[PDB]
């Protein structure tokens, strides 16, 4: 934990901050010491009084100016040096993962890089900016509290420093293990929520089956024991809150007990008492705050190590190093020999097992071979990205190892198969190619490459903005435009790969000429699939399973009738806010929160009468009479201090149990409600891409205590500080008249002033965030083309690109940190002073008599004490804006009423059946995709007892078919009907039990196989005969009989626990068994065997008499049954009619049937 390499000029801000941060925490025990003197100066006047309170004002107001200098000084200090430490950290954090090796690259993941390149940066930043110093301020206060106490009496410093601090941090361990208690309960509620997680990764074939009582009646079933475990663990939660709240209070009055009893014999001055029980309870206090900065900097040291892992790594070739032979002379001349190569992802196989090659200058060398032969991973090591791992490579005699790396890149240059271009101009990524370039060169390699008539015809014919990742030029456009950026290198070797793969035969023959026009000028070597481009490949090498056999000119590798013969002959072939609709939503349960504010009222009354029997308490020492019944009265005030305690301990009960309830209940209700909608919504809202499958799961259990926590917690937090704020000014308005006005003219200021404070941090946070991610961005779009960053050897570039972008940032976080040390030492130093004046004013009117000292003190403590609880019980309810978003969006899901009322009971239900299907002129486009139609205006008819079976290109409508069979997407435009009956005018409910589908993935709920079979239908129970009978009508009669347990074996996750084929014979019962009158089966052989796949559609046939057969499969035998095929050529129905009526007349099944033949 020593990530602090400091500069020699910031570690001096470090020490600087931590000294005066020190003196900071010392202040306030020091306030509290002159406070108890101030009290006791009093005590023994009870002019000369004003005199004495204007000089310890004095020294309240010198200590205060000193306290607003050491904590501006410290917390700047801190908040800058840090600054310092993580630009320098982000500078060569992105110096060192761009320096680092490609292999070690690809090794890695990218997507865990970006995202620690400023998440993790982010993290350190957070933990070591100020919490250390906060951490310093803490600790030093309480050392001061201490040594305050010490100095003053050790009697009653022993006392509270043995009792007070032990039941403190029993009260934070109980709190702690409270909130794992509840992270607990979270967690068994997940484990309830798994039914609900099962049911909508699935929820395609339940609601296609439409049996969604049963998974509403089990979802109901687990959240009732999850909301009984929720108001227990809360009704414990708040109990034990409670009760260590008395215990410290108990405490407290112990202590004052104590001291009382010990000054009436004679020990340490009244005030004495007040100060040392307030430095030592203070000191506790402050160790207690102390607690967030320590864990914050552990996870800051963790993420630090992630980060100096790779900073610090050195690498095998030092691509940003000078080190290394830079050779002048250059001729072409390279030399593979016995180039053996593994690829360090897989160690395993070595892709490179060793070979033989040798080029001149000027030489073209071609590849020829299948894939993986050993030509793409060739390519790749050429240019020494990956150092081999057995060979003795020499360029122009000189091994490459040797020569400086960078001018080894530098001097080659590489078209890839899909090059990329930078994010800029085009004329700026060939900018990109070379350090120094000019416009006349940039237009003569355009012109040789065919683009300069490309880049003139698109507007700002030399400044156009690539788009995105390349989503604005063609293709073509882009592979043209990097052959012109290598060709401006000028380099002394040329390398292509995959060239054609995306060229059109235009841009192929362009890209081709232009290579060869230039190829004289140094040696080059191509890959690619197009045999013409090597018809004219001076030397051709067969890249065989790693080894070069074949060698030799294109005429000689012909007649050789080898690799290159054979290659050759094949060739030859955003959410709208709602404002109070949640307690309209909560209204329902109305009983249970008026006790709830009841028992708020009485806390928050309660707080300002602790304040005041404090108050009583210590004027029970402003009076000359002295008599003996004071320590009775003493004693009395103690007393009721106590019961004051049990008072606040069952209100506080009562809190938990008017609270929680309502609020558990609340989210039992709103997760029933919510789910009730989930279920019933179009499969389209699921398919959109703001939440699919994990995400909804997360949005409902997150949601639940969001909202739950609005509704609930903001009510009593808002009810409770009112009624506590109310109560302290009621009470200094009958006890003050004068001082009254001047604390709430006051308190509220540094209120104001808090609040902006923390306001301020969070928008300023907010900034920095997006100032930052600009050069974030810069920065993925570096790494993400990292293989074409670092073949242009121009990281140096990139990197004075992100010191840049970062530059600017840098000075705004400095004046960021100014700005929040200002303010926060400002707000301290408000807050004080306030205090300081308030005594001064107090002091003012008691010596004339206005009020009587003890009532100064009552307002004083009541005010102060009355908005210090407010400002720490604030903190405990969650945080009001996320469960605002959470419960706007949980309003906006509820009452999006699906288009197909699934819910509702409107439609039609014939008594009868026949089977017959027609649709005619419907057009659809998926939503998901609305410029795209897939069906336009199509046709089918299909009558009683008719097979009939789906066919064409694969994606080209022989999908959307079924689906717009199951009602799950209507169509844009024209006419569906089923037996005559218009497919919208009938009822969902009654057509989805009339119908039936075979998924080509089939799902299996995590059950009994019996359970999962029987599911088949709703409402209606089928005999185990049935399921046996059904078991061997898909052939599992014998898996059934096995089923340990007969018809018991739990599925696992995705059906593993069964193979494929049973899970689809299994599926394949589970549809026969609800015996719908039509059967749609969709790829119901996208994994079967000759057994299985035979017996399933040998009994589909044997039984599709009396119902309708569709099948939308690649079996020709299959459709060779079916009794009617049609055709679907990008979304029209081109052949259809009978099998032999199909073959009679050639077309596209022709060609279909016969890519089959022989």
């Amino acid at each position: 934990s020593m990530f602090r390499y400091s500069n020699w000029l910031d570690k001096l801000y470090m020490v600087v901050g931590t000294l005066a941060a020190i003196i900071h925490g010392a202040g306030l025990p020091l306030m509290m010491l002159v406070f108890g003197e101030m009290t006791d100066i009093f005590a023994n006047a009870g002019m000369n009084l004003e005199e004495d309170m204007t000089r310890y004002a004095y020294y309240y107001s010198g200590i205060g100016a000193g306290v607003l200098v050491a904590a501006y000084i410290q917390v700047s200090f801190w908040c800058l040096a840090a600054g310092r430490q993580i630009h320098k950290i982000r500078k060569q954090f992105f110096h060192a993962i761009m320096r680092q090796e490609i292999g070690w690259f690809d090794v890695h993941d990218v997507g865990e890089l970006n995202t620690r390149l400023t998440d993790d940066v982010s993290k350190i930043n957070e933990g070591i900016g100020d919490k250390i110093g906060m951490f310093f301020q803490s600790m030093a206060t309480f050392f001061t509290g201490f040594i305050v106490g010490f100095t003053r009496g050790w009697k009653l410093t022993l006392v509270i420093l043995a009792i007070s601090p032990v039941l403190g941090l029993s009260a934070a361990v109980w709190a702690k293990i409270l909130s794992s208690f509840t992270d607990k309960e979270l967690l068994a509620y997940a484990k309830a929520g798994a039914v609900a997680e099962e049911v909508l990764a699935a929820i395609r074939t339940v609601i296609a089956f439409g049996g969604q009582k049963k998974e509403l009646e089990r979802y109901n079933k687990n959240l009732e024991e999850a909301k009984r475990i929720g108001i227990k663990k809360a009704i414990t939660a708040n109990i034990s809150i409670g009760a260590a709240f008395l215990l410290i209070y108990a405490s407290y009055a112990l202590a004052f007990w104590y001291g009382t009893t010990l000054v009436l014999s004679g020990e340490y001055s009244i005030g004495q008492v007040l100060t040392v029980f307030f430095s030592v309870l203070i000191g506790a206090f402050s160790v207690g705050q102390a607690s967030p900065s320590i864990e914050a900097f552990a996870n800051a040291r963790g993420a630090a190590y992630e980060i100096f892992k790779i900073i610090d790594n050195k690498p095998s070739i030092d691509s940003y190093s000078k080190s290394g032979h830079k050779p002048d002379n250059i001729k072409g001349n390279l030399e593979f020999r016995n180039v053996h190569f593994s690829y360090p992802s897989r160690k395993e196989v070595k892709i490179l097992k060793g070979l033989n090659l040798k080029v001149q200058s000027g030489q073209t060398v071609a590849l020829v071979g299948n894939s993986g032969c050993g030509k793409s991973t060739t390519v790749q090591l050429m240019q020494r990205l990956y150092d081999p791992t057995e060979g003795m490579v020499s360029v122009d005699g000189q091994d490459i190892r040797t020569i400086n790396v960078r001018f080894l890149r530098e001097i080659i240059g590489v078209v890839s198969q899909e090059p990329v271009l930078f994010a800029t101009t085009i004329a700026e990524n060939i900018r990109y190619g070379r350090e120094n370039v000019t416009m006349d060169e940039i237009e003569k390699a355009v012109k040789e490459a065919n683009a300069y008539d490309f880049i003139m015809k698109l507007p700002h014919k030399f400044d156009t903005l690539v788009g995105e990742r390349g989503a604005q030029l063609s293709g073509g456009q882009k592979q043209r435009i990097a052959i012109a950026r290598a060709l401006v290198r000028n380099p002394k070797i040329l390398l292509l790969d995959e060239a054609t793969s995306a060229l059109d035969t235009e841009s192929e023959a362009v890209v081709q000429v232009a290579l060869d026009k230039a190829r004289k000028g140094r040696t080059t070597i191509v890959i690619a699939h197009r045999l013409s481009t090597v018809r004219n490949a001076d030397v051709i090498a067969g890249f065989d399973d790693g080894v070069i056999v074949e060698k030799g000119n294109h005429d000689e590798l012909m007649k050789e009738k080898g690799i290159y013969f054979k290659l050759v002959t094949m060739q030859t072939a955003i959410p709208p806010v709602s404002f109070w609709r949640i307690m309209k939503l909560n209204l329902t349960e109305w009983p249970y929160f008026v006790v709830g504010v009841f028992c708020a009222i009485i806390n928050g009354g309660l707080q300002p009468a602790f304040a005041i029997i404090f108050s009583k308490i210590i004027g029970v020492f402003t009076r000359i009479d002295d008599p003996e019944t004071k320590r009775q009265n003493s004693n009395l005030f103690s007393l009721l201090f106590l019961a004051l305690g049990i008072i606040s301990f069952i209100t506080f009960f009562l809190q938990g149990f008017t609270f929680g309830k309502a609020g558990e209940i609340l989210t039992k209700r709103l997760r029933y409600m919510v789910f009730r909608s989930m279920l019933r919504q179009d499969v389209s809202w699921f398919d959109d891409p703001k939440n699919t499958t994990g995400a909804l799961t997360t949005r409902l259990a997150n949601d639940a205590a969001q909202v739950k926590g609005a509704i609930g917690s903001r009510l009593a937090v808002i009810t409770q500080n009112i009624a506590n704020l109310g109560t302290g000014i009621i009470i200094s308005f009958i006890y003050g008249w004068q001082l009254t006005l001047l604390l709430l003219a006051i308190v509220p200021i540094i209120a104001i002033a808090g609040v902006v404070e923390m306001k301020m941090l969070s928008g300023q946070a907010l900034k920095d965030k997006k100032e930052l991610e600009g050069s974030g961005k810069i920065a993925t779009e570096a790494i993400e083309n990292f293989r074409t960053v670092v073949s242009l050897t121009q990281e140096q570039k990139f990197e004075h690109m992100y010191a840049q972008s970062l530059q600017v940032p840098y000075r705004n976080s400095l004046r960021k940190a100014h700005i929040f040390g200002i303010t926060f030492s400002f707000t301290q130093a408000m807050m004080y002073f306030s205090y300081a004046g308030c005594f001064r004013f107090g002091a003012y009117l008691v010596a004339h008599k206005l009020m009587s000292f003890e009532d100064v003190l009552l307002v004083f403590s009541a005010v102060v004490f009355g908005a210090m609880a407010v400002g720490q019980v604030s903190s405990f309810a969650p945080d009001y804006a996320k469960a605002k978003i959470s419960a706007a969006h949980i309003i906006m899901i509820i009452e999006k009423t699906p288009l197909i009322d699934s819910y509702s009971t409107e439609g039609l239900m014939p008594n009868t059946l026949e089977g017959n299907v027609t649709f005619g002129e419907v057009v659809f486009n998926y939503p998901t995709r609305p410029d795209i139609p897939v069906l336009q205006g199509l046709s089918l008819e299909v009558k009683k007892g008719q097979t009939l079976a789906l066919v064409g290109s694969s994606g080209c409508g022989k999908s959307t078919v079924v689906q717009l069979l199951e009602r799950f997407y209507d169509p844009l435009a024209g006419k569906v009907l089923l037996d005559g009956k218009e497919i919208k005018r009938l009822n969902v409910q009654w057509l989805r039990a009339h119908l039936g589908i075979v998924s080509q993935e089939p799902i299996l709920f995590d059950c009994s196989i019996a359970e999962n079979i029987a599911y088949g239908d709703n409402s209606r129970v089928v005999s185990q005969e049935e399921i046996v009978r059904a078991a061997k009508e898909a052939n599992i009669h014998a898996f059934i009989e096995s089923l340990p347990n007969k018809y018991s074996t739990k599925v696992g996750d995705k059906g593993t626990q069964l193979s494929g084929g049973q899970k689809q014979r299994i599926a394949i019962a589970r549809a026969l068994v609800r015996q719908p009158h039509i059967l749609l089966l969709d790829e119901a052989t996208s994994a079967l065997d000759t057994e299985s796949e035979k017996v399933v559609q040998e009994a589909l046939d044997k039984a599709r008499e009396g119902r309708t057969c569709i099948v939308i499969a690649h079996r020709l035998s299959t459709i060779q049954n079916a009794d009617l095929i049609v055709v679907f050529q990008n979304g029209r129905v081109k052949e259809h009619g009978t099998h032999q009526q199909l073959l009679a007349q050639k077309g596209i099944y022709f060609s279909m049937v016969s890519v089959q033949a022989g």
